[PDB]
């Protein structure tokens, strides 16, 4: 009868229940991660009166309080809500925000798979906050954190015996190109055989045997950097043993959701949208050509953290930042 709007309800209540435990549950299959983050006003909005129009009153849930007018001018309130695997509030730091999205991946890689975490959302909703540190700081980001935990895990005894060596890369995508971003902007060729795979010519890796290294490299990138969007930023940590590459960990840093680049930009977030379904279960752009190789295996988990500005002027950019989301961890 209405099969299909049972599956979406029932989708949004097992959400709506799950635990922490869920996502972060090992010898347990969860290859696409949603969450969202809001950011508290800042100071320009809370000077210019700027309401806060978000809330989340629960880990899993987020609410939109909508502001509307009646035919007749009458002023009212459509609250939507919208369930994610991890809802965070204003309050919540990056070191919060880690735990429970890129944290448990990292495992993957060293269990020899591909993981990607891709921060999505309007333009200063605080994706670049949130990847690559406060504002500056490399440290108190995401990058940083994800690095921390991949050479404690490297040293730890089911691992020691891998001989592992870790790697760095940075680089950016403008416009179909590929910028490299640890050689400063040195434009690079991405070029795709017939059997598919697609490999980036001249990007460069960067040796890394401390998180002190890979602070150092995060600076030197994030310095030479087309803040603002306009960009793709993608900061790689790389395993490798014996001429094979191990595991892999793209974390992506995307250009706002919301000088027609634009094209290039929603095509890319069009194209994301499709690969990253297809990982549980086109037309084709540069991102998503150059991160194939993690969609396609299937020992590959993802994670998207769709990020939110509270204020009611930034409402339309919310509600389409929440339902680009919806439909991603659709496919879980
Ligand atoms: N959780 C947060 N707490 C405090 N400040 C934040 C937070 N998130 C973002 N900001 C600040 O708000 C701005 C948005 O930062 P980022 O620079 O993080 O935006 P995007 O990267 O969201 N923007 P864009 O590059 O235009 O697509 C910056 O000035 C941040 O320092
Ligand atoms: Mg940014």
């Amino acid at each position: 009868p209405n099969w299909e709007f049972a599956r979406m309800i029932k989708e949004f209540r097992v959400t709506m229940e799950c635990s922490p435990l869920t996502v972060t549950d090992p010898i347990e299959e969860h290859r696409i991660c949603v969450c969202v983050r809001k950011r508290p006003l800042n100071k320009q909005e809370l000077a210019k009166k700027e309401i806060d129009v978000i809330s989340v009153p629960s880990k899993c849930l987020l609410l939109v309080h909508e502001p509307k007018l009646k035919v007749d001018l009458t002023k009212y309130l459509e609250n939507q809500a919208f369930c994610f695997d991890f809802a965070f509030d204003e309050t919540a730091s990056n070191e919060v925000v880690y735990r429970f999205t890129a944290r448990p991946l990292v495992q993957t890689i060293f269990e020899g798979g591909k993981a990607t975490c891709f921060a999505y959302g309007q333009t200063g909703s605080g994706k670049t906050h949130t990847m690559g540190g406060d504002l500056q700081n490399a440290s108190k980001g995401i990058y940083a954190m994800a690095s921390r935990d991949v050479f404690l895990l490297k040293n730890q005894p089911r691992y020691r015996n891998l001989n592992l060596e870790v790697y760095v890369t940075f680089f950016e995508i403008y416009n179909g190109k590929v910028f490299d971003l640890l050689n400063k902007k040195a434009k690079l060729r991405v070029l795709e055989d017939s059997r598919q795979q697609v490999q980036v010519v001249g990007l460069q890796e960067y040796l890394v045997t401390c998180a002190d290294d890979v602070i150092k490299m995060i600076n030197m990138g994030s310095a030479c950097r087309t803040n603002s969007s306009r960009s793709h930023a993608c900061f790689q940590i790389l395993l490798r043993t014996k001429g094979r590459l191990h595991g892999k960990f793209s974390l992506v840093d995307l250009a706002g959701n919301e000088r027609m680049e634009g094209a290039e930009i929603n095509k890319s977030l069009l194209a994301l949208k499709e690969c990253i379904r297809a990982l549980g279960q086109f037309r084709e752009s540069k991102l998503t050509q150059v991160l194939r190789d993690s969609f396609i295996g299937e020992n590959s988990r993802t994670c998207m953290i769709a990020m939110i500005s509270p204020g009611i002027s930034s409402c339309e950019y919310t509600l389409n930042t929440l339902r680009y989301a919806d439909r991603v961890k659709e496919l879980s």
